[PDB]
């Protein structure tokens, strides 16, 4: 049934958004004995943050660094501003604590994903995306051996294991492991979807993947609801997971109630069907990835995204039947790419504009995605219809290398979102030149 692979996909939606709101960091700073200690401390708290932690990023207390003694010079107005030496600090070592206004707890409040860690969270969803990978290319094989239905259902049930596994994980790299082997069973689902929907009633195809889509859709638009009841990563993942757990009851049915020569031939499509491929995974997981720094509220942030993402997807059909494939795909791109970078372009301070634009790019990444999926069936023939699967690893590639840009975000806040929307538009202006 349509609807089963539709809940399917919508609770595969909420176990990949889940790292955008359990990856989430706070405001947090480093443990002050004159913030955090007994009454004998004293009044005035803010007075006292300002003299036990310097000024750091955006005219704010360092969120990496704490006065080992209380400077008071720097709350009395008549001393100059900025007097304290570097000297007088010490490496924030004390451990850190989290505000739980938003969040009551994280994986960034609970391993200390800090300044010396602040790779972890992009290298954990780089270790996700490689598990992602690491499961599509090996599913293959094992869905054409053991059958679809089979692997379909080990699957489920490692995507349970992992969730409940990693929702009571003691240590970071344990928790990378089950993030890792959760991504391979999420990688496994996705092929045997794939498959399954591609052949299952296909004439049909472009209206069953509008579907999927549709589909990873509400889903988004779905988890923003869960991650705003839920608080706490644990219970949510719990509670993410459980679903998978009543769907493995459909294992049997209810208990019975090679192709190297696409490089070579047609190398231009081949490259320019990649890169097209590349792109859109990487400005994807990328951007839906990091949605505290793209908006001020992300779970109205999120509902944004999906509520504009199903319309425009939807639409995205009647385009591709009206004016073709070519053009309304490098028109997507193009303004998907144009959103991304006037984000940049536009100040901070107008958020609903941010928010705006960082929605109009996800519906155009989408859009273009569907584009490409669907033109993808028609760039080869027969014979050489797996480009498919070359285009699937390249962008899972792109997605992998998503977070990994983000680390530039040391030398500049809007150089990762500026590589998010100039290769888009890079990747538009190739696939103009599409027959
Ligand atoms: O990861 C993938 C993906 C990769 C390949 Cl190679 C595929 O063939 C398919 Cl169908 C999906 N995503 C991530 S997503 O947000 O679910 C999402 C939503 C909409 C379209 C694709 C897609």
């Amino acid at each position: 049934q349509t609807m089963a692979l539709m809940v399917s996909i919508m609770w595969l939606c909420t176990q990949s958004m889940l790292e955008n709101f359990s990856a989430a960091v706070p405001s947090h700073r480093c443990w002050a004995p004159l913030l955090d200690n007994s009454t004998a401390q004293a009044l005035s708290p803010e007075a006292l943050l300002a003299i036990s932690i310097p000024p750091g990023p955006n005219q704010r207390p360092h969120q990496c660094r704490r006065f080992r003694q209380p400077q008071w010079q720097l709350l009395d107005p008549n001393a100059t501003a900025t007097s304290w030496s570097e000297a007088d600090t010490e490496p924030c070592v004390d451990g850190w604590v989290y505000d739980r206004s938003i969040f009551t707890s994280t994986i960034v409040a609970k391993w200390n994903l800090v300044c010396d860690s602040h790779a972890l969270k992009p290298m954990a969803q780089s270790i996700y995306l490689a598990g992602i990978l690491v499961g599509a290319a090996a599913c293959g094989p094992a869905s054409d051996r053991f059958g679809r239905r089979l692997v379909l259902t080990w699957s489920y049930l490692q995507m349970a294991v992992m969730g409940t596994a990693a929702a009571f994980a003691p240590a970071f790299p344990v928790y990378c492991l089950f993030r890792f082997l959760l991504a391979f069973a999420v990688a496994g689902v996705m092929m045997n979807t794939g498959t399954l929907l591609m052949e299952w009633t296909a004439r049909a195809r472009p209206l069953v993947m509008t579907l999927n889509s549709l589909g990873f859709s509400f889903g988004h638009g779905l988890t923003a609801a869960v991650a705003y009841g839920v608080r706490d990563w644990t219970l949510l993942q719990l509670v993410v997971s459980v679903p998978f757990f009543l769907c493995f009851l459909y294992s049997w049915w209810l208990a019975e109630s090679g192709t190297l020569l696409r490089m070579p031939g047609l190398r231009f499509r081949t490259c320019i069907s990649t890169l097209c491929w590349f792109a859109f995974g990487f400005t994807f997981f990328g951007l839906a990835l990091d949605l505290q720094a793209l908006g001020s509220n992300i779970f109205l942030l999120q509902m944004f995204i999906g509520v504009v993402d199903i319309p425009a997807k939807m639409g995205a059909l009647l385009l591709l039947s009206h004016l073709g494939r070519r053009p309304t795909l490098a028109a997507s791109l193009l303004l998907a790419g144009l959103c991304i970078l006037a984000n940049t372009l536009v100040p901070h301070e107008m958020g609903a504009l941010r928010s705006a634009l960082a929605v109009l790019g996800l519906g155009g990444v989408g859009a273009a995605f569907t584009c490409i999926t669907i033109y993808s069936s028609e760039l080869f023939p027969t014979v050489l219809r797996t480009a498919v699967g070359l285009g699937q690893m390249a962008a899972r590639g792109g997605a992998i290398l998503g977070p990994l840009v983000r680390l530039l975000g040391v030398h500049g806040p809007w150089l990762p979102l500026l590589v998010y929307g100039t290769v888009p538009v890079l990747s538009g202006l190739a696939a103009l030149l599409l027959p």
